[PDB]
DNA sequence: GCATCCGTGAGTCGAGGGTAATAAGCAGGGATTCGCCCGGGTGTCAACTCTTTTTTT
């Protein structure tokens, strides 16, 4: 909610998306390959 | 009633890989075919106006 045009119905849809994909909210450490080693 | 002459046959699977020779001449007129170019229908882009789903007030 605290980016610019923050959209209320495609907050919900992305993390629908997201939690459809296999992740959720956290559930990690904070960026843990933050690095270039986890480029494929 | 017999003697003489003309068609069909020849197993079946495999290998091995392409070929080869003669050789007139020129004048008339048409049909054919290749280069350039204008062009009109097909694409690829700057650039002007309604709607609305919120995101902001």
């Amino acid at each position: 909610l605290r980016t610019p045009n923050f959209g209320r119905k495609s907050l919900n849809e992305i993390k629908e998306v997201l939690a459809g994909m296999g992740l959720h909210l956290g559930m990690d450490v904070p960026n843990w390959p933050p690095e270039n080693i986890e480029d494929l």
